[PDB]
C-alpha cells in the first residue's frame, strides 16, 4: 500500500517521426512536432513540455510568437491551434487554448484555402495566412476571428501591377509571406510563378514588385529590409535591392552555387549579416542532379568558406541561432540547429572549423539499432567519475560552446543516487547513459568492432545516425557491468564474448583468444551460415575506457543467450542456443563446456540455456557451502555445478575445477526465466563484491538456504542442499499469463520482493519467500510485443521500455523514487 505505486513519467531520446521544427529566439526553447500530433518543447536540461492535439494528425508548422509564452501549430488538416505555457502552482505547464480551421466559401474548392505560409505579425495581434490560391487571409488572435475585411486577394494584388506583370496561374501559390524587419505596415508576398510583392497594409497599394525568370521557392529579407534574397527551383539564388526610389528593379546578382550542370531546387535560404561585414549565406538543397541529388544537404557560405552539411536522413526543418533581437543592427549567428528525420544536429558557427555541438538531450538512442539494454543501480563514485572521465577524451572534437538552448529554469531537484543505463546496439557499440533521476544523457561510448578487422561540392557528413547495417554479427546481445571492480562482459550475435576492463589511460595490448567448442563431446553436426567473426591477430591499441583483454568465440557461432560475470572469483559464464560454458577470465582458461542439445531437438530447442546464475550456497554437504553455477534451459532443466575457486593469494596458481552437483527437471517442462538462491533470512544472495563493499550485507549462512526457480508458467521454491520443494505459485494456470522477465526488487526499512513482467504487459510484485502477490499493474499493452521484449527493470523499482525505435519510456513502481519534472518559463 504505502510502498507500491505505478504512474507514468517522462520519455527519453529523439521523438519518433518528427515533422515540424520551432524555436523561440527570445525564450530560447526548441519545439518539435511529430506525425502523431504531439508537440514537444525543449529548453534548458530539465525543462521539457509535451502536448497532444485531440486529433491524430501530423504537425506541419510550429510558430512560437515573438517574446511570448505562446505558439501556433498547423496540422495537415489545415487546423490552427493556440498553445500557452500557463504557470499553475509555481511551475509552468503546456495547454491548448483555442482552435480554428480555415474554411472558405461553401461552393469553393477545398485546396483554395489550404494554408501554405503562416506569418505571425510582430504585434502578436494578427496571423497572416498564405494559401495555395494566392489569397492571404488575416486571422486575429486570440478568439481566432477570421477578419474577412483585411483579406488580401490574389487579383486584388494584380490590379495594382502593370498589365505585363499580370499573367496569373489558376493557383498562384503563396510560397513567401514575411514582415518588413523595420516596418510592421509592410509585408512581402511571394508567388510560385515568380511574382514577389511588398504590400502596404493600411492603404492597400503595392510598393514594390519584380517578376522572377525562374519559379520561386523561398525568399529572405535583410536586417534593414533593403535587400531581398530569393531562391528558385533551378537551384539558383539571386539578390534584389529594395528601395522606394526604384520600385521595379532587375536582379542584382544571380548564380547557381554548385557547378554548371543542372541542379535540384533550393527550398530555403537565409541571408544573415555579421558585424565584421562578412554575411552568412545558408541555403538548403541546390545540389546537382548529376550525382549528389539524392542527398539532403544544407550549405553555409561565410568568408570564403563553403561547407555542404550532408545528413543521413531528410531535413524536416532547420534554424540558425543569432545573437540579435529584432531591433539589433547585425544578425551575428553562432549556431545551426538542424532537425533531421532521425536526429538533431547543432553546428557551432562561431568556432573556426564549424564543429558539432554535443547534445545534452534529444540524443538519438537509435543511431544504431538497439539490441539490448542493461540497467545498473547506484554506481560507486570512483567508477562514476572514471566513466565520465574516459568519456570526455572521446568528445574532444566537439565545440567548447555551452548549450545555447538554455531557456527555462528546471525545478526538479538533484538525483538521489547515480544510476546507469547501458544499451547494446547492432553495430557493436555499447553506450553508457546517466539514468540517475530523469535526464538521460550520454556518458561514454564503447566500440567493440576494434577487435575485428572529391573536393567539390564541399560535402561533409554530420550526425551520428547510420541507416545501414554493415554487419549484424557485431550486434550486442548480453551486457553485464560490475559497478565495484570495473569489469565489463559483453556478448555478441556471432557468438563472441568480450571481457573488458576499465582503465584511465590508453594501452597497446593483444587480446587473447580462446575457442569454446560447445560441441566437443558430440559429433555429427555442421554449422550452416552466420560464420564467426575475425579477430585481429596483432596487438591492437585502445583508447582510455573499457579495454578488452580476452575473447571467447563459441563454436558453433550461435547467438549468445545468457551471461553471468563473477568479478571476485574472476569467472564468466556464457550460453548459446546449443550449450553453455564457464570461463576463467583470470587465467584465460576454459573451465568446462556442456552441450545441452537434446538427442531429438527442433529443426528454439529444449537444451537452450536461458539463465545463468552464480551462487555460494550448500549443494552437497548440509554444513559446507561452496561456490556454484546454475543454468536453466527451455526444457525446464536446471543444472548446478559445484565450483572450487582458489583464494586470492593463489588465484593464479591453481586452476578452477568444476563438477556437476544437481540435475533438476521441472515436471511442467516450462522454460526457466530465473534462478535465485536465498540465505537464512530469505534475502537474495548479494551480487559479486556487494558484500566486499558493505560487510553488513553478509548473507545469513546459519539457517537453511532456499532455491527459487522462476519458470515461464509457475514459481517454485526449494530447500538447499536437499533441494526439496516447499512452495508453488502456478501463475499461468490462474491468470493465464507467462513470465517474460523476472528481477529481484528492493522497495522502501526495506525488504525484498519479486518484480515480474508478464507477456500481457502487466507487471506484478511477489513477496519472498512466501510468494504472495502484493500488487499488479498495467505498463505495456498486449499487442506491443516489440516494446515488451526490450523492457528492463532496476533494483529499486524502476523500469525502461521502448515506445518506439528511438524513445524510452520510464516508469517507477516505488513511492520513494518518484520524480515529477517541474520547470518554469518566465518573461
Ligand atoms: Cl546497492
Amino acid at each position: 500500500r504505502d510502498l507500491f505505486q505505478f504512474n507514468k513519467t517522462v520519455e527519453h531520446g529523439f521523438p519518433h517521426q518528427p515533422s515540424a521544427l520551432g524555436y523561440s529566439p527570445s525564450l530560447r526553447i526548441l519545439a518539435i512536432g511529430t506525425r502523431s500530433g504531439a508537440i514537444k518543447l525543449y529548453g534548458a536540461p530539465g525543462v521539457e513540455f509535451m502536448g497532444l492535439h485531440q486529433e491524430n494528425n501530423a504537425v506541419t508548422q510550429i510558430h512560437l510568437l515573438p517574446g511570448q509564452c505562446q505558439l501556433v501549430t498547423l496540422l495537415d488538416d489545415n487546423s490552427l491551434h493556440l498553445w500557452s505555457l500557463k504557470v499553475k502552482g509555481g511551475a509552468s505547464e503546456l495547454q491548448e487554448d483555442e482552435s480554428f480551421t480555415l474554411r472558405g466559401p461553401p461552393g469553393a474548392a477545398p485546396s483554395a484555402t489550404q494554408i501554405t505560409v503562416v506569418l505571425p505579425h510582430s504585434s502578436c495581434e494578427l496571423l497572416y495566412l498564405g494559401t495555395e490560391s494566392g489569397n492571404v487571409f488575416v486571422v486575429q488572435l486570440p478568439a481566432f476571428r477570421a477578419l474577412e475585411d483585411r483579406t488580401i486577394s490574389s487579383d486584388a494584388v494584380l490590379q495594382r501591377l502593370p498589365e505585363e506583370a499580370r499573367h496569373r496561374r489558376v493557383f498562384e501559390m503563396v510560397e513567401a509571406l514575411q514582415e518588413h524587419p523595420r516596418d510592421p505596415n509592410q509585408i512581402l508576398i511571394g508567388y510560385s510563378r515568380g511574382l514577389v510583392v511588398i504590400w502596404d497594409l493600411q492603404g492597400s497599394r503595392v510598393l514594390y514588385h519584380f517578376l522572377s525568370s525562374q519559379q520561386l521557392e523561398n525568399i529572405w529579407w535583410q536586417r534593414d529590409g533593403r535587400l531581398l534574397v530569393s531562391c528558385h527551383s533551378d537551384g539558383s539564388y539571386c539578390q534584389w535591392p529594395v528601395s522606394s526610389e526604384a520600385q521595379q528593379p532587375e536582379p542584382l546578382r544571380s548564380l547557381v552555387p554548385y557547378g554548371p550542370f543542372p541542379c535540384k531546387a533550393i527550398t530555403r535560404i537565409l541571408w544573415l549579416t555579421t558585424r565584421q561585414g562578412l554575411p552568412f549565406t545558408i541555403f538548403q538543397g541546390g545540389m546537382p542532379r548529376a550525382s549528389y541529388g539524392d542527398r539532403h544537404c544544407i550549405s553555409v557560405i561565410h568568408d570564403g568558406q563553403q561547407t555542404a552539411f550532408d545528413f543521413t536522413s531528410r531535413v524536416i526543418g532547420f534554424t540558425v541561432l543569432t545573437e540579435a533581437d529584432p531591433a539589433a543592427t547585425f544578425d551575428d549567428p553562432y549556431a545551426l540547429v538542424v532537425l533531421a528525420e532521425e536526429e538533431l544536429v547543432v553546428i557551432d558557427l562561431q568556432t573556426a572549423g564549424w564543429p558539432p555541438v554535443q547534445l545534452p538531450y534529444l540524443a538519438s538512442l537509435h543511431c544504431s539499432a538497439i539490441t539490448c539494454s542493461h540497467h545498473v543501480s547506484n554506481i560507486p563514485l570512483k567508477l562514476w567519475e572514471r566513466i565520465i572521465a574516459a568519456g570526455s577524451r572521446q568528445n574532444a572534437h566537439f565545440s567548447t560552446m555551452e548549450w545555447p538552448i538554455d531557456g527555462g529554469t528546471s525545478l526538479t531537484p538533484a538525483p538521489p543516487q547515480r544510476d546507469l543505463l547501458l544499451t547494446g546496439h547492432e553495430d557493436g557499440t555499447v553506450r553508457f547513459w546517466d539514468a540517475s533521476g530523469v535526464c538521460l544523457r550520454l556518458l561514454y561510448k564503447l566500440s567493440t568492432v576494434r577487435v575485428f578487422l572529391d573536393e567539390w561540392p564541399p560535402l561533409r557528413k554530420v550526425g551520428s545516425f547510420d541507416p545501414y547495417s554493415d554487419d549484424p554479427r557485431l550486434g550486442i546481445q548480453k551486457i553485464f557491468l560490475c559497478k565495484y571492480s570495473g569489469y565489463l562482459a559483453v556478448a555478441g550475435t556471432a557468438g563472441q564474448v568480450l571481457v573488458l576492463e576499465l582503465n584511465d589511460e590508453a594501452a597497446e595490448q593483444a587480446v587473447e583468444q580462446v575457442e569454446a567448442d560447445l560441441l566437443q563431446d558430440q559429433e555429427g553436426y555442421r554449422w550452416k551460415g552466420h560464420e564467426r567473426l575475425a579477430a585481429r591477430s596483432g596487438p591492437v591499441r585502445f583508447e582510455p575506457g573499457f579495454q578488452p583483454f580476452v575473447l571467447v568465440q563459441c563454436q558453433p557461432p550461435a547467438v549468445v543467450t545468457s551471461l553471468a560475470l563473477h568479478s571476485e572469483w574472476r569467472l564468466v559464464a556464457f550460453g548459446t542456443s546449443h550449450g553453455f560454458g564457464l570461463f576463467d577470465h583470470q587465467q584465460r582458461r576454459q573451465v568446462f563446456v556442456k552441450c545441452t542439445l537434446h538427442p531429438s531437438d527442433q529443426l528454439s530447442f529444449t537444451g537452450f540455456v536461458r539463465t545463468l546464475y552464480f551462487a555460494d550456497t550448500y549443494l552437497k554437504d548440509s554444513s559446507r557451502h561452496c561456490p556454484s553455477l546454475w543454468a536453466g534451459t527451455n526444457g525446464g532443466t536446471i543444472y548446478a555445478f559445484s565450483l572450487r575457486v582458489p583464494p586470492a593469494e593463489r588465484r593464479m596458481d591453481e586452476p578452477v575445477r568444476a563438477e556437476q552437483a544437481k540435475e533438476i527437471q521441472l515436471m511442467h517442462r516450462a522454460p526457466v526465466v530465473g534462478i535465485l538462491v536465498l540465505d537464512g533470512h530469505s534475502v537474495p544472495l548479494p551480487e559479486p563484491l556487494e558484500v566486499a563493499h558493505d560487510l553488513s550485507k553478509s548473507p545469513d549462512m546459519q539457517g537453511s538456504h532456499q532455491l527459487l526457480v522462476v519458470s515461464e508458467e509457475q514459481f517454485k521454491v526449494f530447500t538447499l542442499p536437499k533441494v526439496s520443494a516447499k512452495l508453488k505459485l502456478k501463475l499461468t494456470a490462474l491468470e493465464g499469463s507467462r513470465v517474460r522477465r523476472v528481477s529481484v526488487a528492493h522497495f522502501g526499512y526495506g525488504e525484498h520482493h519479486l518484480a515480474v513482467l508478464t507477456n500481457l504487459g502487466d507487471i506484478q510484485v511477489v513477496s519472498l519467500p512466501l510468494l504472495k502477490p502484493q500488487v499488479r499493474y498495467s505498463c505495456i499493452r498486449r499487442e506491443d510485443v516489440s516494446g515488451i521484449a526490450s523492457c528492463v527493470f532496476t533494483k529499486y523499482g524502476q523500469g525502461f521500455y521502448l515506445i518506439s525505435p528511438s524513445e524510452f519510456e520510464r516508469f517507477s513502481l516505488s513511492t520513494k523514487w518518484l520524480v515529477e519534472p517541474r520547470c518554469l518559463v518566465d518573461s
